[PDB]
Formats: C-alpha cells, sequence, structure tokens
C-alpha cells in the first residue's frame, strides 16, 4: 500500500520494531533514559541550546501549549494567514485571549518581510511549512524584519512539516519557540507533540493552563519523567528514528528535497501548475487540469494502491497533494514517479 | 517482565498485533469505520445511550475536558478528596475557574452519601476507583443523594480504573459524564483518553477551550472523524480488545475481581494491613510492615523480575501496591501469588 499523504506517513522500519516491544512503565530507570535521550536528540534536531518538551497529544496541542505558555491574555500578536494551519494558529491565539492582528494572503502565497515589520507587538506566529498549500515561508527573513521593530518580541513557529524534512533552527533563525509532531517528517505514528523553547523563551515563560502547563512539564522532563503518563511506546519510536537519522541528517534532508523535486518535475512535465511559489520539501501541490475532478485523480491512484490528499478551504476540489515525506528511499521514489506518469497518461 | 503496576499495564496480545499493522490514513474509509467501531464499543462498555469521545492524550486530558465542557466559570462544584486522583480533580476544577468546596477524607476512605447531600451546587465530581489508595466509591448512592438536593446538578466521574475492571454505567448509576484512559483496564498503551457523555449531559454542553472543545469533536466524531489527527494506531488496539472482551464481560470482571482478591488474601495471611475499607478490583494496596522500608519491598520484587508501585502524598513511603489489572490469566495470577509469598518470607 502506497501512502502518499503528508501525514500520517509511511512508518520507518525502526518505529514498528519499537512498537512491538513489551509495555514499559514510565517511571522505571529504562523509561527515564529513553525519555531523556529522546529529549536530547530532539534538542539536536531543532538546533537549539534550549529545551524540547514531549507532550502526549497531536501537533495542534503543541501549538496551543506554545501560545498559552509564552503569551498572557491581552497581549498583542501578529498572525499571518496563508493556509489551513496558519489559519489554525490564528484561532488558537484568539481562544487564548490575545489581541490578534490578522494578515491575509491567497492560499499558495507566503508573508512579505515588510508586512511583518510593524511596531507594537509582543509576538509573531508563523507557519514554516504550510502543508495545506505546499508553501515554505522565509522564516529567517520574517523573524528578522519583525525583531527590528519589536526587540523584546517573541517569534513562534509551526515546524510540524519542516522538522526532519527541511533545514530547521531555533535561535539561529531568529525563532524563539517552535512546535512539531510525530506523524510527519519523523515517520512515527501520530500521538506526540513537541515544543522547542530557546533559552530566550525559557526566560519569558508565562506558565498557564493545566494539562498543557509547560512549567509543570519542564520540572518533570528535566529528570526524564513527565507531568502525566506519556505515550512512552511512541517515545521509544521517536528515539529510535532520530538515532538512525541524525548522524546522516544532511544526507536525509537532501534525499527529501530530491524526492519532492522529482514529484514536481513529473507533474510539470505533464503540464500541471504548482500551487505555491516557494516549495516546501514536505509535499507537492498541483492544480487539477481543466475539466478533470478530484475524484478521478483520487480513483486513478487508488486503483494503483495509493492514497493521496486533496485541497482544503478555497482549494477544496481545485487541487491534489502528493507526498514522499514518509519512509521511502531513492528507488521507491522513482517507483512513485512511474506511478504518477501512469495516472497522468490515463487522466490526460 | 512482570509488570504489576496499576497503569501502564501488561498488554493484551490483540493490542500488539494491532500496533504491528502498517500506518493507516485517518481520512480513509477504512479508518472511519474502525473509529466508528471503537465509538460504538466504548458506548457499550460505558453502558450509555449517549456518546463517547476519543481524545488523543492521557487520562488527565479527558478529566479536564469533562470539567471544562460541562461547567462554566464561576459555577459551584463539590469535590470530595480522598486520594491522589480526587485530589487531582480538585486542582482541575480550580484551574477551570470554578468555586470549589473541598471535603477532605483520610487516604483509604470514601465519601458518605450524607456528606454530599448539599443543596446549592451545580455539580459533583467523583473518582470511582481511587487508584492511589485502592478505594472504591459507592457511585450510585453518592450520585442520587446529591441529585435529591440538586435536581439540576451534574455528576462527573473518573472511571479510569473502573472501566473494564468493575461494573460501570452512566445514566443507570446517576452519572452524567465520565472519563477514562487506555492504559488501565483496557490493556492498551498510554495515549488515549475517553469522555463519555449521557444524553442528559449532551444537552447541557458548555463548549469551551480549543484542542479540548468537545463541541467540534462531537461534530466530527459523529461521522467517524476527529477534530485533529487521532492516534489511529491506538484506536485500532482499543477496538480489537473491546471486540474480544465485551462478549465475555461478566467473565472478565469476575476474573479481575478474583485476581485482586487473591493478592489481598496473600498479604493478609502474611500479616499486612489493607489501606482501603471499600475494595476496588483495580489494585491491592498494603501498609508497609513496621521497620521495613519501601525500597526493601521494591527491590525484593525487582530481583524476581517484577515492577511494583509505591505510595503518593501522605502515603509516600508508607505503602506499596500490586495490580493484576493487565493481561494475565488465572494461572499467571497464581504465579504472582507465589512470588508475593516469597517476598513476604524474605522481608519478614
Amino acid at each position: 500500500d502506497w501512502l502518499l499523504t503528508p501525514g500520517p506517513v509511511r512508518l520507518h522500519p525502526k518505529a514498528l520494531e519499537a512498537l512491538a516491544r513489551p509495555q514499559l512503565h514510565h517511571r522505571t530507570e529504562a523509561a527515564r533514559e529513553v525519555f531523556l535521550k529522546a529529549r536530547g536528540l530532539l534538542r539536536e534536531a531543532f538546533r537549539t541550546e534550549g529545551e524540547v518538551l514531549i507532550l502526549t497529544g497531536s501537533g495542534t496541542l503543541a501549538m496551543e501549549a506554545l501560545v498559552k505558555n509564552l503569551f498572557a491574555p491581552g497581549e498583542r500578536v501578529l498572525v499571518p494567514v496563508y493556509g489551513k494551519f496558519s489559519e489554525r494558529f490564528y484561532e488558537i491565539a484568539l481562544e487564548a485571549g490575545l489581541v490578534v492582528e490578522r494578515l491575509d494572503y491567497p492560499y499558495g502565497d507566503t508573508p512579505r518581510p515588510e508586512d511583518v515589520a510593524k511596531e507594537g507587538y509582543a509576538g509573531l506566529l508563523l507557519v514554516h511549512s504550510e502543508t495545506s498549500t505546499g508553501a515554505l515561508a522565509d522564516l529567517p527573513a520574517l523573524a528578522r524584519a519583525f525583531k527590528e521593530k519589536n526587540p523584546e518580541g517573541l517569534v513562534g513557529a509551526d515546524m510540524v512539516t519542516s522538522l526532519l524534512v527541511g533545514e530547521v533552527a531555533l535561535e539561529a533563525m531568529g525563532v524563539d519557540a517552535a512546535a512539531s509532531g510525530s506523524q510527519k517528517g519523523l515517520m512515527c505514528p501520530p500521538g506526540l507533540g513537541f515544543v522547542a523553547l530557546s533559552p530566550r523563551a525559557l526566560e519569558r515563560l508565562k506558565p498557564r493552563g493545566y494539562y498543557l502547563d509547560l512549567a509543570r512539564e519542564l520540572k518533570a522532563q528535566k529528570e526524564g519523567e513527565s507531568a502525566w503518563t506519556p505515550a512512552i511506546n511512541l517515545v521509544l519510536a521517536v528515539a529510535a528514528v532520530l538515532e538512525e537519522v541524525l548522524p546522516r541528517l544532511e544526507e536525509h534532508l537532501a534525499l527529501k528535497a530530491w524526492q519532492n523535486a522529482l514529484l514536481y518535475g513529473v507533474g510539470e512535465e505533464g503540464g500541471l501548475r504548482p500551487v505555491p511559489k516557494r516549495f516546501s520539501p514536505a509535499v507537492a501541490a498541483f492544480y487539477l487540469p481543466e475539466g478533470v475532478p478530484y475524484a478521478r485523480v483520487k480513483e486513478a491512484f487508488a486503483q494503483r494502491g495509493a492514497v493521496i490528499a486533496g485541497g482544503q478551504g478555497p482549494l477544496k476540489g481545485k487541487v491534489f497533494r502528493l507526498s514522499l515525506m514518509g519512509a521511502y528511499d531513492r528507488y521507491e521514489a522513482l517507483g512513485v514517479a512511474g506511478m504518477f506518469r501512469e495516472v497522468l497518461e490515463e487522466i490526460l
């Protein structure tokens, strides 16, 4: 079965090996160690000198925890919306009781550095890789233009589909805090959320909420434990994958960029229009050819044993996404390219 | 090898099979049906005509969602405290912005129906099986005593270690809403929390929060979806276990009751004193003998290859706990009883 959706993805062989292990009690010495090195590997993967917290829940939970624990109700935050997930970061900021300035961009576009260079804001919330459209935001440039007008401001980023897929960094990119999940680039099952905090953010921590109180978790996770029972089985999988991938990170990042470029190359070769301008290595988004419904593309891939994804919002019924973000190598990617050729040769 | 802690537990064989299955996309028709299947089975397990929502997170998350979505800020709630987890409910109520009457009971004790027969409260929060002490509250009796004085009140319950361990029901026991998790009686890995809502509670829904807003989870779960990406792998495990246990529920409950009574039998003949007055089939709690430290009992079991649990709060360093709540049969339990015998002969 060819899973070509941008989350959940094709599982890494090490993940299934970890999930087959007998249940471990989260308070044992063996569990502490596993939790601690997963902490440390995520720390390395995020490129930060700060701390990374493991939350038991989906990526959306990590996004909410990030916003809640760094901004107090009533504070000024700027949130650009250029897709489904950025649209989600705006709703979280609103629910969190923040004063939100909303900036709109067509789905497929990304924010301009001069649009975020506004004075009078405590923070900026950005979606690095907007999975819904396939667009990659220029994180360093946006953060830098914002910091200049707001020296004491914080920059929070959604790196759910950029972690282990593309180049990522925290303080080096001018980003103070980031959120990620387990079912995208990590090639693990859904169920875990991650919150990376730079030394800068750790110092600005405004603890609040209950289940997602980060101060609570920081105290416990320092010692290899957590506030509540964590999805320890999944933590074992994350650790195993990172141990195998981290030593060959650049090689892995190059492979993922090549695979996505392969998908765009095949689609363009067949006359398809890319949705975004800035390509994210996490997914390839194409507009549907004139006259052909999403259902036909959907069904043609299904007949080949592949599961794909469609559009959302204004893109609903106008596009289709393909993703090799899962555990696929160089040659399986070529196999998919061939599968894609067939779908086009049959649909056009 | 011998996990004897009241969560996480020894995994059911069907759970390990489910976890070995290739990753499924949560939006495929196959996933929808499995999700709906689980919804329906948990429905039967809880004994309700209402709805059961599957949340990705630990049991604590389900407790918070229950409280947040049924009580608005400023409302009067009665919360009896007689253990770690009831304690737990109290803190959640405070953070949720509620006016809380806290009635303290010695760890090991349970509330009297006459103690909660107070007029003027919007709700009552109870812990069915207080895992920290091994106490079992008389849920039906407590619920109607409160209802007599508060006809319009709501009774929320923590059934984390009572679901599939002992007899449970929602409306039939006077309970409007309940919360449970995946790593206790269900014999599944940690990672899922469940909020069961009776028809009564469904009409009283006060949607609030973001990730844990039950209104849009209900909207989505009705159709076999979820608000965000669910831990679909764990959902499969939950469905598989419920499919096997539910048809033989009565036998499963009798076995668990017999297994726990087996542990208390061994401890009592060895001169140990039980902690609770009312016994929950989820765990066997004992007071440490005079002079012998917890570490001695902890190490005695460890050298036999078993993991046990200790006391929390006022019972920290004063007691130890044993649990056969995991996937153990008649004869594995008898083996544990023998191991318990040996530990007793050594420490005394």
